[PDB]
């Protein structure tokens, strides 16, 4: 399938790298986080990304381009408003078209296999949950994500989405986790619990940390 990568946040967590750096091209290790992704999504076997942006988003653009050094097609999806995770995406969704797609948050560094996703899954949401970095997000039973509240969970950014979860919605800001939690209602979203590596890298000490356990 095709993926969409989250690349639109403004890092302000992460000043001064971020003042002249938008977060995704921020260097882990000597590589840029959002081309961990590219190279990652192209190992296993996707060809077509769409990336959203907005702080600092034409030097997104001008450093990866069409994608093609990296065996990819990209195309790319400006925010001139503060659109939020949901808005962002399904301002996107033109670009995606009506089939199940994968999302990654571009601030994140895992050693998630991605090529995990292509199997058989559950619902108009299949997430990845990941032991809280904390009173986590979510609770999985078997397969089957519920809300969280008392061995809770959190939500790693790693997805599956079918764009008919953002049916009825329309454009403008809002935030995807609420949706999520709609669905969950309806018992539509399955998961997974992740015991990998996995960083939220939304400061210098979370750079740090990805840093060290990319040390291995
Ligand atoms: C959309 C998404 O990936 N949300 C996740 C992302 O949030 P972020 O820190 O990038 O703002 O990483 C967090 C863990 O660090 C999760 O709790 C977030 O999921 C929760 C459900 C949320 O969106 O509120």
């Amino acid at each position: 399938m095709k993926a969409m990568i989250l690349a639109a946040g403004k890092g302000e967590r992460m000043r001064p790298l971020t003042l002249h750096t938008p977060k995704p091209l921020v260097p882990v290790a000597g590589q840029p986080l959002i081309e961990y992704h590219l190279r990652a999504l192209a190992a296993a076997g996707v060809t077509e990304v769409v990336i959203n942006h907005a702080w600092l988003g034409q030097q997104i653009e001008d450093h990866l381009g069409d994608g093609s050094r990296f065996g990819l097609s990209i195309r790319y999806s400006p925010e001139g408003e503060p659109l939020e995770t949901g808005g962002g995406i399904f301002k996107a969704l033109p670009l995606l078209g009506d089939a199940p797609f994968l999302l990654v948050n571009g601030d994140v560094w895992t050693d998630y296999d991605f090529a995990r996703l292509q199997a058989p899954l559950q619902g108009l949401a299949h997430l990845v949950l990941v032991d809280n970095p904390g009173r986590g997000d979510f609770r999985l039973v078997g397969e089957q994500v519920v809300d969280g509240d008392d061995g809770t969970l959190t939500f790693s950014g790693i997805s599956v989405l079918h764009p008919a979860l953002f049916e009825g919605c329309q454009a403008g800001a809002f935030k995807l986790a609420p949706l999520l939690r709609q669905a969950m209602a309806a018992g539509k979203v399955s998961g997974e619990h992740y015991r990998g590596h996995w960083v939220d890298v939304g400061t210098l000490e979370r750079l740090a940390e990805a840093e060290s356990l990319i040390g291995e």
